[PDB]
């Protein structure tokens, strides 16, 4: 109920929000059909348009207009945005040459420079380059400011999931804005972008930055804005709150647009009809340029301009349907269109079976468009899995196609040619980034980058501390001239111990063989110092990683390989070798093939043992430096220490073996030499967290051998590859992955070819930030390198996606 009956007299876009059941007057009242009787007439006038012309200049006041052209307007903030260009000969600020802004140059009373986010709903990348002879405002704030050629957003690729992620650095796992759409098995409720379910607080988690910015008293309201509010009257309001005494006036702001993601919709990304659309979002930037520059704030304000996602072309005809895989199509519910979820229809039904629907929809057509997966398979650089509504059943969709249950949900509602939803690394759904302003730097190009990061950045503009987030603080330093964060590396927690020789091989019954006792003082010092550290600056080029929590581990040296050995996994936590660009791949001898040493440096009660993966008829084992890249056959024993054994799946290790023999090397020789850091990931709970120990859920058969649910490599060299990865003076290039450990290849259609035809497409699909097998292993890298801690920052937050250009 609301008593609609007061007044919007001197309350128009008022800034704090009244209760029910009073009426409202604020830029959401339309939103909850809660405005007061009188907003249309007072607030939202539109007689006379939105420009000045020339026999309007000087006029007298008349109250009634949209904006005004008397010459009062200025001292009462409210002049249309040309008023100056029409009637005291002011050029537009498209117009203007481009002058370096070194410090802020703001009017008397501002504390701080205001920061103004204008955010563009699916403005795809491209279009920046694309449409840049229809764009020109958007083309000077590019070209003079900062900006990205792209920006990644996150999966989703969707409105709700990646606005308020902006809003809060974030992951929507974390969040809770999961989908457009969404279902909550503890609400029993549906959230839809129309409707009145989404107003309710309970669906949003973290802590935007408004809130943020409140909390540290700097005033900022929601980001929000009621649909049928026009763009001339957004821009208006803002220009009018940036005039309001010092007091009272915000410091953050936040314009959104529509456009060009409804227009994209109906006629595909790049449709004929698409020019307008761009036009009308340049002529609103040129609106607010320009009303900038009448209140002399100009230079004095940052402007941030941000997509959400991309568009990609897809119609009607390109649509997978599941009642041509399931028969029984009427026990679930999907959620449906450029991603899939699937869900039971009952939950009193407990005759419904997910391995069941998995297998059903696994390579069951040669050309088949989408992919099922449970939640905790997802790649894990998609960080979504571990929310109550995100259902256990994904489907992952090909670029330009959509999924439905059954044909008569795609004609009973061809409309539309454009949509979005897609894996984030896919080209179509990247978005745009420019930074214009004081705090930003001028006329520079900065590398793509997650949205994830931006919260830290806004903050830093406003100097806010940031609410715990998502994003790397530091990562994007080198987009900002001043109010950079200084970040600092995390302090180790646990020492390690530097075991040497303890137990004669006599103290073991591991339950292993070798065939190894085939026997000079010229190479038995020698050995002697690789045991020692002595080849430690080879193949451990940025330090030893820092373990980051409390745990028992040990440093083990050797000719080819350096590692951290856990005694509460039973393995390395780490292992570290370089392989240069001439490096030699040899075989396993004849007479190793089963072969494992004890270590005689770490007692038998802290050692993994054969008799174990003997009696488990699922298990088998891997190494994590490979045998097939030792130095000599010398060095090629101590590839087969029980020390450098992890537990392998046979699938796997098919996988496993062919990046190892064939894929280091050929990188080796592409790159000109490869530092390589390989091992184990532990994380039961799909948190994106490493485990403890109690939170194991599978073991080698009778043993206390921890199974990962993963494996990493972390793959770095020189920028400058004309330098081997060992003798690098410059930038470091790096590529990584976290590898799911499954018992089958399901996820790879192709698997009963060799692995030169699927392997890499595997690999591809599980590329890895650094920073996201840092927070699944506990520990923090590049510790010792010749870089700023910036830099290196950057370096982990990279991604190498595969896509072209
Ligand atoms: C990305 O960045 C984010 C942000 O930094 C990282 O997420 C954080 O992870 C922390 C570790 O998991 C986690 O800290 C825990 O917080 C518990 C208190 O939780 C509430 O308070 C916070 C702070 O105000 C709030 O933000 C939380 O909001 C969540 O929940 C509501 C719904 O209830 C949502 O609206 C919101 O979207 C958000 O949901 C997300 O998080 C929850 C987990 O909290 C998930 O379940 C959701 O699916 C969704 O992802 C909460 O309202 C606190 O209780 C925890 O402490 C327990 O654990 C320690 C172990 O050290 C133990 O010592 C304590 O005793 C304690 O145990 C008690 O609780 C147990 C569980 O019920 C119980 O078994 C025991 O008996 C004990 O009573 C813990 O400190 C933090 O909340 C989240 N924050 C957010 C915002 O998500 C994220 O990890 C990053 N991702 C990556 C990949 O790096
Ligand atoms: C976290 O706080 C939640 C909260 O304050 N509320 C819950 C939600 C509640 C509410 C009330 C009225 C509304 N009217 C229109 N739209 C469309 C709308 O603005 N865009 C499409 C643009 C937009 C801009 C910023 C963000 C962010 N970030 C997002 Cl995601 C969407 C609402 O989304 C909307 C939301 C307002 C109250
Ligand atoms: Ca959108
Ligand atoms: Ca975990
Ligand atoms: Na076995
Ligand atoms: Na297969
Ligand atoms: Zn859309």
């Amino acid at each position: 109920w609301t008593a609609t009956s007061g007044s919007c007299k001197g309350r128009c876009f008022e800034l704090q929000e009244v209760g029910p059941p009073d009426c409202r007057c604020d830029n959401l009242c339309k939103s909850y059909s809660s405005c007061c009787h009188d907003f249309d007439e007072l607030c939202l006038k539109t007689a006379r348009g939105w420009e000045c012309t020339k026999d309007r200049c000087g006029e007298v006041r008349n109250e009634e207009n949209a904006c005004h052209c008397s010459e009062d307007c200025l001292s009462r903030g409210d002049c249309c945005t040309n008023y100056q260009v029409v009637c005291k000969g002011e050029s537009h600020w498209v117009d203007d040459d481009c002058e370096e802004i070194k410090v802020p140059e703001c009017p008397a009373g501002f504390v701080r420079p205001p920061l103004i986010i204008f955010s563009v709903d699916g403005f795809r990348a491209s279009y920046m380059k694309k449409g840049s002879k229809v764009m020109p405002n958007i083309e000077k704030l590019r070209s003079c400011g900062t900006h990205a050629p792209y920006m990644r957003p996150v999966y989703p690729t969707k409105t709700f999931p990646n606005l308020y992620t902006l809003a809060t650095g974030l992951y929507p796992e974390s969040h809770g804005i999961v989908g457009n759409s969404m279902y909550d098995p503890v609400f029993d409720a549906s959230f839809h972008l129309r409707g009145r379910e989404k107003f309710n607080h309970r669906w949003w988690g973290g802590q935007p930055l408004w809130i943020t910015a409140t909390k540290q008293g700097v005033r900022a309201g929601t980001f929000f804005w009621s649909v049928s509010i026009p763009h001339e009257r957004r821009i208006l309001t803002i220009l009018q709150w940036l005039s309001l005494p010092d007091n009272e006036r915000p410091s953050v702001y936040a314009f959104y647009s529509e456009q060009p993601d409804f227009s994209g919709h109906k006629y595909g990304p790049f449709g004929p009809e698409m020019t307008n659309p761009l036009r009308e979002i340049d002529k609103t930037v040129g609106q607010l340029m320009d009303g900038l520059k009448q209140l002399r704030l100009h230079r004095c304000v940052n402007v941030i301009f941000v997509g959400d996602h991309g568009m990609e072309d897809v119609t009607c005809d390109r649509t997978e349907f599941l009642s041509n895989y399931l028969t029984n199509v009427d026990d679930i519910t999907l959620v449906p269109g450029t991603l899939g979820r699937i869900r039971a229809k009952s939950i009193n039904n407990s005759k419904y079976d997910p391995k069941t629907i998995i297998a059903a929809l696994t390579c069951k057509k040669p050309d088949q468009h989408f992919k099922p997966y449970m939640k905790q398979h997802l790649p894990k650089r998609l960080h979504y899995a571990n929310n109550r509504r995100i259902e256990d059943i994904h489907l992952l969709v090909d670029r330009r196609w959509h999924v439905a249950r059954k044909p008569l949900d795609v004609y009973k509602k061809c409309f539309f040619q454009g949509d979005h939803g897609f894996d984030n690394k896919v080209n179509s759904m990247q978005t745009v980034f420019v930074g214009y302003g004081p705090t930003f730097k001028y006329r520079t190009k900065v590398p793509p980058f997650e949205n994830i990061e931006l919260y830290n950045v806004m903050c830093d503009l406003l100097g806010l501390k940031p609410a715990p987030n998502n994003g790397t603080h530091g990562s994007l330093n080198h987009l900002l001239r001043t109010n950079t964060f200084r970040p600092t590396m995390p302090d180790e927690v646990s020492r390690p111990n530097y075991p040497g020789i303890m137990y004669l091989q006599s103290e073991f019954d591991l339950g292993c063989t070798c065939d190894d006792k085939v026997e000079n003082k010229l190479e038995e010092l020698n050995k002697r110092l690789h045991t020692k550290g002595s080849t430690k600056e080879r193949h451990l080029l940025y330090g030893r990683p820092a373990v980051l929590y409390r745990t028992s581990y040990d440093i083990l040296y050797h000719t080819d390989f350096e590692s951290g050995y856990s005694e509460i996994f039973l393995m390395p936590l780490w292992t570290s070798y370089t392989i240069s660009k001439q490096a030699e791949v040899s075989s396993i001898p004849e007479h190793l093939t089963n072969c494992v040493r004890p270590d005689v440096r770490v007692s038998p009660g802290f050692s993994q043992n054969c008799l174990a993966y003997k009696n488990d008829k699922q298990m088998s084992y891997g190494f994590l430096f490979p045998p097939y890249l030792s130095s000599s056959p010398e060095a090629k024993y101590d590839a087969f220490l029980v020390t450098n054994m992890v537990p392998m799946y046979p699938a796997f290790k098919r996988v496993w073996a062919y990046f190892q023999r064939v894929l280091v090397k050929k990188y080796a020789s592409e790159r000109n030499g490869v530092n390589v850091i390989s091992g184990p990931i532990f994380d039961y709970n799909y948190d994106g967290l490493r485990d403890t120990e109690d939170e194991i859920k599978q073991y080698v058969e009778g043993s206390s051998i921890p199974v990962p649910t993963h494996y990493y490599s972390i793959i770095t060299s020189c920028l400058d590859f004309t330098q081997p990865a060992d003798k690098c003076d410059g930038p470091l290039s790096v590529s990584s992955f976290i590898l799911p450990h499954r018992p089958d290849n399901d996820e790879s259609c192709n698997s009963s070819e060799d692995e030169s035809k699927w392997v890499e497409e595997l690999m591809k699909m599980h590329t890895a930030r650094v920073r996201d097998i840092e927070h699944l292993t506990g520990l923090d890298f590049y510790r010792k390198t010749s870089r700023s801690y910036s830099e290196i920052l950057t370096l982990k937050t990279y991604l190498h996606t595969y896509e072209s250009e």
